[PDB]
């Protein structure tokens, strides 16, 4: 029905267009609020340090637990579902999106792919629900783009929020009936709606075998 | 240098490219990203990009005429045309490595119920075309998927990686940093021990344990 989403990131501008994309009707009805927070607000030092070298050595940096702990202490409540995008996560799927669409409060913690110190999520899990999730089998430098994907996939399932109303979907067609020598499949113009459904099912089957044989 | 052209009815949604890693790649001159409003190629007063489907169905389908004109202008025979769609082949780390070597990516962002299939089919007669899914979920449009692809590709381009290119199927385990104790929670003592062999072994184990818990498919087990 209605959802608050807080996003925490060192790149708050990354989230601005998705804020601007919420229809005013949904905001005014109180169906949705998306707030973005600069993680640096919770830094302790004059240099606004958010990361530090990894224990046990090796490359990259790990985000500081003291900074994230303070940020989440402020932003989260007992009702919060804390979402942490990471290539090391459980898979985020359409089933996940449906589940999260009825939450009252998502907090999305965007960090670099080398990680937020694991104690942040471990501590947070003692007082709220935490879900570390991957949006696909690739690495991104940080969680921000994954956050945009999650926000969109979840909110388009909340009635009235984004303005929108197994086997893969097959090809779609519109006017004109002939274009650059390619005709729309004549079955779609036949007025035989049972036949059209069967044709679409076969297109779906062939496409799934070709692109996603894992689904069969 | 790589050129990335992104074509969309929401050019504003692509502004995040100027942030973080893509922004740094652009500033370093390793990539040029241009965003084009599809409506530039319309000719009617209402700048129509969509029409109702043939054969029935809810929603609308993006018109082939408008897309064909856009792609004619932007693409060459050397272009790799990328079409994000939940009905695509999977976009994976391997795809990202492959595309990191391309001279020209054009990313065609769809909305509504998708793009008339003849756009991709026509394009494939003159250039390489790849319809790809970034994951098993549905979005309202290709724009967020375009940003994911750009991020995943650009962090692998040689000007970004440097010496790392010349120097996988498992999840990274947990990471830690200072202080060694926080809220009563200690960093695993092995990581403080300075013993490189023991640390490597612990990290490998943690990686395999997290993989079996979170992603058993990666190790060839049932999901």
């Amino acid at each position: 029905g209605s959802m608050k989403i807080d996003v925490v990131t060192i790149f708050p501008e990354y989230l601005q267009p998705v804020r601007q994309s919420l229809p005013g009707k949904a905001i005014d009805a109180g169906l949705v609020d998306v707030a973005v927070h600069d993680l640096r607000r919770w830094t302790h030092d004059v240099h606004k340090s958010v990361d530090d070298s990894p224990y046990g050595g090796g490359p990259g940096m790990v985000m500081k637990p003291t900074v994230w702990g303070d940020a989440l202490d402020e932003i989260c409540t007992s009702e919060t579902l804390l979402v942490v995008p990471t290539p090391a996560g459980y898979p985020f799927t359409q089933e996940t999106a449906w589940q999260w669409s009825t939450e009252d409060h998502l907090v999305i913690a965007c960090g670099r792919y080398e990680g937020i110190d694991q104690r942040v999520a471990d501590d947070a899990a003692t007082r709220m629900r935490v879900r570390e999730v991957s949006i696909g089998d690739y690495v991104l430098n940080g969680g921000e783009a994954a956050a945009l994907v999650i926000i969109e996939a979840v909110l388009r399932l909340v009635p009235g929020v984004l303005g929108n109303a197994s086997l893969l979907e097959g090809p779609s067609y519109t006017r004109p009936p002939s274009w650059r020598g390619m005709d729309v499949p004549p079955v779609l113009l036949s007025g035989d709606h049972a036949k059209i459904a069967a044709w679409r099912a076969e297109q779906s089957r062939q496409r799934t075998i070709e692109r996603r044989p894992d689904l069969l």
